[PDB]
Order: C-alpha cells, then sequence, then structure tokens
C-alpha cells in the first residue's frame, strides 16, 4: 500500500484509502503508467481555495501514478437521484450561490472548467458536508497568461469537449470556451435541477453526431423565456445575462449571486444550509 502511509480501498478512476498515520479516510485515484501528474498540478495552484479538493500526495507506486485526495461526499447528480430528481427553490439557491462562487474561484487562478455538471459538483464531508466542492480538472484549461493576463484567442469551428447536455451555445457554434461558458453550463443545470431534466435531453439520434447536431439545433430553438417558463423570473435573466457576455469579459459573478440572493430574501429563506437531502430521514 502506497507512500509508505497510505493503504487502498475499492471505490481515470477513485479508490477508498486510509492515512494511516493520521487516521483519515481518504480518496485515492490511480492512473496506469499522461493526465493524472496533469491535474495533480492543476489542483496545486487551485490548492487553499473554498471549496477545492485538497491533494494530499502525489506519486508512484509500482505500474500507477497516484494521487491521494481528501474524501468527499456525494455528487449532486447522485444527491439528486436520492432526492427523486426533484430540488426545492431554497436548495437550487444555496447551491447556486456556492457554485457560482467556486466557479470565479477557478477564473481567479487562471483556468476555465469546460465541464461544469451536476456529476463534477461534490458535497463535502463532516463539518464540510455544507459545502459544494468542484472536481475533476481533466478538461480544464488556463484561458489567460498567469503573469500577463493575457486572454487566449477567440477560435472556431472547435470540436465540442465537455458534455452537450450543459455545453453553452457558442460551444455547439465551435467556439474556444472562456469564462462566459462555465456561467451558462451552471445556468443549464440550475434548470436542470427545477425541470428535472432538460428539453434537449433524450433526442432520438441514431449516430453520436447527429446527437450533438439534434441538442445544438434544439437548444437554439428553444428561447429562454420557454425554458425557465413556470419559475423564478431570476433563472431566465441569468442565462441571459451569460448568453450576452463577450469572449474575453470578465464576468460580474457578484451581480450573479446577488440576483439569486435577493429571490433568496424574498422568499424568506435563510441560508443555514439546510438542503433537502439534510432532511431525509
Amino acid at each position: 500500500r502506497v507512500g509508505n502511509r497510505y493503504r487502498l480501498g475499492r471505490k481515470g478512476d477513485i479508490y477508498l484509502g486510509t492515512d494511516i498515520a493520521a487516521g483519515e479516510e481518504v480518496a485515492i485515484k490511480l492512473e496506469c503508467v499522461p493526465q493524472l501528474h496533469i491535474e495533480s498540478k492543476i489542483y496545486k495552484m487551485m490548492q487553499g481555495g473554498v471549496g477545492i479538493p485538497t491533494i494530499r500526495w502525489c506519486g508512484a507506486e509500482g505500474d500507477y501514478n497516484v494521487m491521494v485526495m481528501e474524501l468527499l461526499g456525494p455528487s449532486l447528480e447522485d444527491l439528486f437521484n436520492f432526492c427523486s430528481r426533484k430540488f426545492s427553490l431554497k436548495t437550487v439557491l444555496l447551491l447556486a450561490d456556492q457554485m457560482i462562487s467556486r466557479i470565479e474561484y477557478i477564473h481567479s487562478k487562471n483556468f476555465i472548467h469546460r465541464d461544469v455538471k451536476p456529476d463534477n459538483f461534490l458535497m463535502g464531508l463532516g463539518k464540510k458536508g455544507n459545502l459544494v466542492y468542484i472536481i475533476d480538472f481533466g478538461l480544464a484549461k488556463k484561458y489567460r497568461d498567469a503573469r500577463t493576463h493575457q486572454h487566449i484567442p477567440y477560435r472556431e469551428n472547435k470540436n465540442l469537449t465537455g458534455t452537450a447536455r450543459y455545453a453553452s451555445i457558442n460551444t455547439h457554434l465551435g467556439i474556444e470556451q472562456s469564462r462566459r461558458d462555465d456561467l451558462e453550463s451552471l445556468g443549464y443545470v440550475l434548470m436542470y435541477f427545477n425541470l428535472g431534466s432538460l428539453p434537449w435531453q433524450g433526442l432520438k439520434a441514431a449516430t453520436k453526431r447527429q446527437k450533438y447536431e439534434r441538442i445544438s439545433e434544439k437548444k437554439m430553438s428553444t428561447p429562454i423565456e420557454v425554458l425557465c417558463k413556470g419559475y423564478p423570473s431570476e433563472f431566465a435573466t441569468y442565462l441571459n445575462f451569460c448568453r450576452s457576455l463577450r469572449f474575453d469579459d470578465k464576468p460580474d459573478y457578484s451581480y450573479l449571486r446577488q440576483l439569486f440572493r435577493n429571490l433568496f430574501h424574498r422568499q424568506g429563506f435563510s441560508y443555514d444550509y439546510v438542503f433537502d437531502w439534510n432532511m431525509l430521514k
């Protein structure tokens, strides 16, 4: 077992381990001896930030490059399923606050995620179980130069790198992903939590390419008022804000959070961090 002081378990992959010298359970992502070491380096730049998992060790053991991370809880997709694929308004708004903040933090560290979906958002454990974490930086890219903060170039005709359900419209059009896209994906995820599904979900596609084309076609045929019908106008306003962001714009994160926070206070909700799942007996 790994690092003179770690041990392995059951569960590109994750395993349940133990920091045997400090008595704590840990997640151990292994990779045949290239992408673990890279992600491992992005995590380091992200380190210390709120909602970013801590990396306790990076090395190699036999035929594997091992990365030891702090154990985290269930994914929002998982909690959503457990909740019958239905979250209350208070829960979406509580999640909406922290998620925006995680995305802004990642952007503040020069990277963009490019893979924002319910599965890449996991709740913490213990004292942190009220903390929304962001994971999987496998598709993360620096969008600006660390020192000069020179934004990457606008590029076209690219192939979709991510998950078509939550991808931004500009991503479907082939445009280079930037900060705005991470936020547009979050917006679709918030409506996903609100409706239980997205209108461009489960579209029939014989091939895995007429699908991306059916989604794209559908996602651009569905105006935001129709997608958000029956919900607080805040969700529509948010999506519209995101669709208006210029490729190199610094998103006004505060305005987005205050958008939801006002809908929050208006509903009488309080930030006590009691999620729907926290009430399942």
